[PDB]
């Protein structure tokens, strides 16, 4: 293997320079499928890595886990390889009253309410979306139809205390995050999610593109978990325009 | 008149819900001479404002002074008049080898080297431009042609220790500065300004709708102090800021 | 069904109290072998859940993933099933020329760089391990006879820049880290590893038990590529499975 | 001109070492009115220049504009020209109850809540005013007569958050400035201004001299709001006291 | 003399490699008491050294005065003359409403809510005992039936609003500490003092082995008061840190 | 009786308003020695204390110890008891080559590079002293003939690697104070003492006047030895100090 984690080499790419990058291990096969000649290759701890083609083109689904350290060692490996571009796909609570669950999330940058981050750039840094990947998925978006908001996203390295949920074994929050979402939606922030800001930041600081879109699975301003189901096809619209935008990044 | 420091009244603004904000109060005329209708308002400090008219809607240009402070003021009571969108026109010192005196550089977010933005939000949350703003500007920059690079800029307090310069009375630049250029470089930031990252961290922290164009006056790579350059390099980035604001009414 | 992540119940759980928390959801299977009455529970994401048996109590072994984002959600889910006591049992890179390949280290309490432990305590609370879980780990090496360490561990939110890598994809590292190795060398730090910062902080702020032990399976300072880190692993294995017995 | 900005040549001096440095480019004439034989050298961006002469010695006046940044360009290009000593003369709103509108107060050091003190020294270096110049501007103050108060001084970024004013366009403040001037208040600070921290800083911190004083144009704990007397004998009483001030530093 | 401010050498030690270092200067004889051969070595401000044999080695005691700072002094001049092995015993206010007076409390880490820590390694290290001083303590203390708490210790610079006190002289608690016993209360903080967090991290960071023990004289959320005397306690923790000495040499 | 610490009565300071501050207790009483009706008050831990009288008004002169937190609890508790004004008066270590040792220099303000002062107020917050307390001393100092200096002093939680020294026991110094001397010289820092940030900062900041003086022991930059030089320069910044005390009654 060329690398340490992933276990892959360049040549399981075939040329690859683009992966669309999602959380869950289990959803990478789901994403392939929708594209031409789809190819498992490997899967170690949550790394679970596809390939597929767009166009004639080789494309690369690769998972990152939750959170930013298994990211960055996805996209770091990644990028070892040949990728120069990454499109995550992921799953989001939403903040703002009037974003339904289903819409899609489109991120223009991240508040940087995480820790890998800082191992790339200080917090001055902006972790800001390349505007050519954000720009193939708000065309995409507009292509297709959904509901879509793009904007500021609020990304945690954690679920629950960073993300201010009460409903919990100590039923307690840290200073830092008390009354901290109230102060997100004020400043129009749309969404928590978990990848962005590392991954954002250490691309933007490398020379790598990334893209970021995600789906609301749940409405913060009324409840901490959802119920609503999961494996149909309304997320999906999410990842069809990540698939849609990695065609015109090709 | 309606806000402290501007002396501009609602009824001034004519419905003008844009702003072109530049950095020097004399630019401001040359600003509003390629709109219709321009007619001067207010001058008062470092605010100098015109109205002008672009494709029969109300437009203002309001300078800002050089930095975050006086900015934060201008946008502030600009907003409070019902301006929502802010595109800032400057000039701007280039960082990286391949970019030249003359080019154009549309900001998607910046570097907060500024302690303004700290007043509107705190450190982790990005000064990112508005998504629309900095479409219309790339695509502004095309129409009239120009060499133009996007992406990320370092928004210093100061224009000489906060952009490393060593042409200074002192000589010596402080431990946080030391060497930072070419750490900026590497982290592939474009140019060193003064006023994006308090202009962009307080509007889409506030609901308003902000991009930044600037035009490269020095390559710090081979010079620190700047060496015709506005003379038509202004007039040059002017030209996509106007075009900029028409695709945003 | 309960859990949002984990997908189990208090029923599955048996009235567990302790719960194993290695890294690698493979590595789950492995340690519920060593036990009586293995079974299989659930397995999302990178969450893999196992129940066993040390004389006659119910032990849940529960993966973690990379980072201490992923390991917050499965220790959080963990007690609020009923989850009191956590032990990890990792792989780790020494930084320290005595400590080589295949020893044992127990983690007193950890060098924060990571983001997830700030989310539970100001950067001022220690990550420090609970002592009896501590005390355990050190008792079990001695037990297997282990070369064991015994100290503070750097508890990176990277495995490259953190940890001061300079082979990789651009080949820098920002300011922070830059030179970082070599000071927790002088200040007597003994390894690298990637999820103890965000545990040890978290427990030791809600009232829960928890211990880390690591095996090495690189040297930072040497010259060496791995030569069977499954010895190394297995050996582990053993410890973490006997500290836990003394901890029921 | 010797300078970037100012357009300025140490010829235009006349070896003055003393300047008079105004936030409103509109006071410098005002002030160089206080003085003998006082001639415009030059206006560029928010830096008017005037040069005069008190006592037989040549004297400076500049102003600096609002705020941080545009106070350390002025300050640093002045200082290549020559210049060792700067005196701030402004006007600010006061926060303690006793102190009134058209009082006069001299700053014996700052509270840093700007962000160009950090480009000249860390946040534990304070922002504090020269002995001889603090000297000077309390002596003076007791020449011409007016009610003085000496001590410590709020330096903000802004006019409006910073200073926790709230019938702005957002209405809101940010979690730091919550409750702030009432901390400050607390703390014995008297007074609100723009400029301050920086200058003290970047002076003390590279072997310049620097005072500041400022005439009190509101009261925030005061219904009463003035006038003109705001830029009328307020702005006129510290003048006064700033130019007679700098007779004893020369 | 060795050193700049004990007023020690070498050869005053005889060969001693551990320390036991109480706050207040009138308590170094007391412990030195307990053991064989107690001599008094030097006096100067703060800084009280008496010298006695355990089980045969020598062993100093020394008292740091209030404060890291001091601590700092006491343990780098220690250390310099061959010192290897601190042992903190002190009196503290515990904050938790289980732990009662004549309780023993025994740190495994400190909150550095101190200054000096930072002197020594950056706030992300932890201000951690020495694993074997620790287990020595805890055994030392369980065998004299102590009731013993091993935890976590907030180690604060000052008495009043580091330990959020509001009576007195200002009656005022700065925003960092406002509110911050019922935070360390949650998390399950021990007590307050003021010298632990000095010594744990320059021990922890420079290849020192260190402990502390303290005796709880007072609880902050009780109300009843201590008895016809407070100190009782005072005697165990003595007799507790000169034991766990024995199993350190 | 009526504080925790000092062991003293609003009575025993019979309507004293200023106090003397210095680091070691033995100097406490060479300080009231120099005025009238001199007499010891009480004397626990690092706290000697003594009152005297000048011009017919009761002075304070009491010990601090080395370091903030031992400074924070001499000062709160005298401020309960009534005093307003407080006057430090130290030995100190100067970094400019321009500073002599003999040499007495007056504290304008302090670099913060304690812990104990941002628990009265947070970093931004300036540690000065009030302006008729630096009078006062600096026209004390010029009515004896000193060569005076007045300026910024570093003030350390540490006496070693805060203040950046290496001859020490791991010859080692965070990065945080690697090369700070050299940068602190360059801003034009005085000298290293290790009580007036949280001195300066806890009076400012609550209401309270200090000042600081302190005479030169030591220079960082030369190998001037240590010859009675300490004994004449201490008597002349106590002259100082006692002199500047009376201008403020
Ligand atoms: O609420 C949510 C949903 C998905 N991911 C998150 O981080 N938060
Ligand atoms: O170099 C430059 C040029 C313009 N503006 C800046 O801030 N820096
Ligand atoms: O070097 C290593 C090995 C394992 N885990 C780490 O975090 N680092
Ligand atoms: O309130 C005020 C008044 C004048 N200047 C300020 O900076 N603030
Ligand atoms: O160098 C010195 C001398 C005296 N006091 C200090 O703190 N440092």
């Amino acid at each position: 293997s060329d690398v340490f984690h992933l276990g892959l080499t360049k040549n399981d790419l075939q040329g690859a320079q683009l992966a669309i990058v999602p959380g869950d291990p289990e959803r990478v096969e789901k994403i392939a499928a929708l594209m031409d000649k789809p190819v498992k290759l490997a899967s170690h701890r949550e790394f679970t890595s596809w390939r597929a083609e767009l166009d004639g083109k080789a494309v690369i689904v690769c998972s990152t886990g939750i959170g930013g350290p298994s990211t960055s060692i996805a996209v770091e490996e990644l990028a070892q390889l040949g990728i120069r571009t990454f499109l995550r796909i992921g799953t989001t609570g939403a903040i703002q009253p009037h974003i339904n669950v289903g819409d899609v999330l489109v991120t223009t940058a991240s508040v940087r309410l995480d820790g890998a981050s800082l191992h790339f750039a200080p917090m001055e840094f902006p972790a800001v979306a390349d505007f050519a990947c954000t720009t193939a998925l708000v065309e995409a978006a507009k292509s297709i139809g959904a509901t879509t908001h793009v904007g500021v996203t609020a990304s945690s390295d954690t679920f629950y205390p960073g993300q201010e949920r009460y409903d919990t074994y100590s039923g307690r929050v840290v200073r830092r995050f008390k009354g901290s979402m109230e102060e997100w939606q004020a400043m129009g922030v749309m969404n928590y999610e978990m990848e962005s800001a590392t991954l954002l930041t250490m691309c933007a600081s490398q020379g790598l593109r990334a893209g970021m879109v995600a789906g609301v699975i749940v409405n913060r301003t009324q409840q901490e978990i959802p119920n609503a189901e999961t494996m149909k096809q309304t997320e999906s619209h999410a990842v069809k325009i990540v698939v849609e935008a990695a065609r015109r990044l090709l």
